[PDB]
């Protein structure tokens, strides 16, 4: 909080559910030693990605040997707020817990103001997937990825947590066709802090009801919804406009989503549907004869 007396360090472990090992220990690692613990505990491979938040690299953990996933913020906390921001992202993620269509997180630690997030190495987005297939995704393997983020958005949204940034490029490739949600950095949790507390998803898959601070579990569903359509149509998606407005009017292109099987449009329009008290549940396309088993 801005008004507390908490303005103005190496590695401590970030958990809300953890143990008095606040302390971080791995082969390599020497805390006399002036290199940092994410320095000295892993080898750094390469940089999966990279934005405003800071980088993703990919590395191979000098305790197991696997590789993971570490996401390092840009620069030092700005502050007290700006840090139980970021934090809240290893929150988020422990709430989800463990579920086979959820990104896994490993572990998290701050050192010098710079938070890190260790996961678990899944294949690439759907949106680097995409980009290296050049065109439209197989129906095949769409209704595959559709399925396995419902049956995420299903496992979120019976807690009462809401995502709020599903897109092509945290939805990650798994083996045999499976994918995981991730990047849960602006997920809430309904109902608790009542006062604040959303910052706002890409604008490109924002369900509409959001324009007017309205949201609730199914702002997750019209988000897929327009995220299965991007990589089914190879289609790029308005951040605004008369586009914008129209996606988020019950239409959909005839020149982008005439490849579309009467199946697969027949389920966007459920995802799609404006009105977020008339738009189809995760559990009840679930239940759709189309999409189970
Ligand atoms: C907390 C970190 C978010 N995050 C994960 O949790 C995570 C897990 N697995 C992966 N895997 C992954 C594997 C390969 C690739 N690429 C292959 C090499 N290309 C040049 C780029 C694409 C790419 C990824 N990637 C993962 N993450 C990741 C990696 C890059 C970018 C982003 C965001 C969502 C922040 O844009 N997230």
């Amino acid at each position: 909080l801005g008004t507390e007396n908490l303005y103005f360090l190496q590695p401590r472990r970030v958990s809300f559910r953890g143990e008095a090992s606040e302390t971080l220990q791995s082969p390599g690692y020497d805390p006399s030693r002036p290199e940092s613990f994410f320095q000295q505990s892993f080898q750094r491979l390469s940089r999966l990605g990279h934005g405003s938040y800071g980088e993703v690299f990919k590395v191979r953990s000098k305790e197991d040997g696997r590789l993971y996933a570490v996401k390092r913020s840009m620069s030092p906390f700005r502050g007290p707020k700006d840090r139980a921001r970021k934090l809240a992202e290893v929150g988020s993620h422990e709430k989800v817990g463990q579920h086979p269509c959820c990104v896994r997180l490993e572990q998290a630690w701050e050192e010098g103001g710079i938070l890190y997030l260790q996961t678990e190495l899944c294949g690439p987005s759907l949106q680097q997937h995409c980009e290296a297939w050049g065109a439209s995704l197989p129906e095949a393997q769409v209704w595959g990825y559709l399925r396995d983020t419902l049956l995420a958005l299903a496992h979120l949204h019976s807690q009462g947590l809401v995502h709020l940034d599903v897109k092509p490029a945290n939805i990650f490739l798994g083996p045999r066709g499976r994918c995981k949600l991730g990047d849960f950095g602006l997920l809430v949790e309904l109902g608790t802090a009542g006062a604040g507390e959303v910052q706002e998803g890409d604008p490109r898959y924002m369900a509409p009801e959001l324009l007017q601070g309205s949201y609730g579990t199914a702002a997750d569903v019209f988000s897929l919804g327009l995220t299965i359509l991007e990589v089914a149509c190879n289609m790029e998606l308005p951040h605004g406009g008369e586009g914008w407005q129209q996606l988020r009017q019950g239409y959909l292109p005839p020149e982008f989503t005439a490849g579309l099987s009467s199946e697969l449009r027949s389920v966007l329009v459920m995802m799609l549907e404006p009105d977020p008290k008339l738009r189809a549940t995760a559990e009840a396309l679930l239940a759709l004869p189309v999409l189970r088993q």
